């Protein structure tokens, strides 16, 4: 076998662009594991998935919805690879220092 | 990993569905790598409906003659058996007295 349900009750917003057909693949995994996709940044959103640099506007999103978590798409790939809900913190996205250096 | 037996197949959900059936159908079609269309356009190969044969279907066939009309049960059974079953077993057709 049956489809796993480890995303049950969790709401995702896919932020921005992803390479190739990766956006469709994210929709596929989120949906397959019973997650809920949101087409807008609304009160129900819990996870913002982004492959991009931190967006300063996320600060306004946080004013409306202080529970938001920002996460890399690798989190969803890994949940699929392991067939279980991994902690999003391991794939978190945070603002980086102005003029931060290469690491 | 996830079966991809709907890969390359385009689906349109036509009409109304009971309970949470629409979301379930979307879940399975998406999970098995099917493609869901917002309109019954030229890319659609499978029209899924819980409703009876409808004059709209006859009109759709005029320019998309290869369309297939199928019951939700088809997608549920593919899931149960984890494989692509023949849609012909679950087809939607006019009642015979209409012929």
């Amino acid at each position: 076998p049956e489809l796993p349900d480890f995303f049950e009750g969790k709401h995702f917003f896919l932020y921005g662009e992803f390479p190739g057909d990766e956006r469709r693949r994210l929709i596929r995994y989120v949906t397959a594991f019973n997650g809920e996709l949101e087409d807008y940044m609304n009160e129900r959103v819990q996870f913002v998935i982004t492959a991009q640099e931190w967006d300063p506007n996320f600060e306004e999103a946080l004013m409306e919805n202080p529970s938001l978590a920002f996460v890399r798409p690798r989190w969803i790939y890994s949940c699929n690879e392991k067939q279980k809900l991994l902690p999003h913190q391991l794939y978190g996205v945070v603002p980086q220092a102005h003029h931060h250096h290469h690491h």
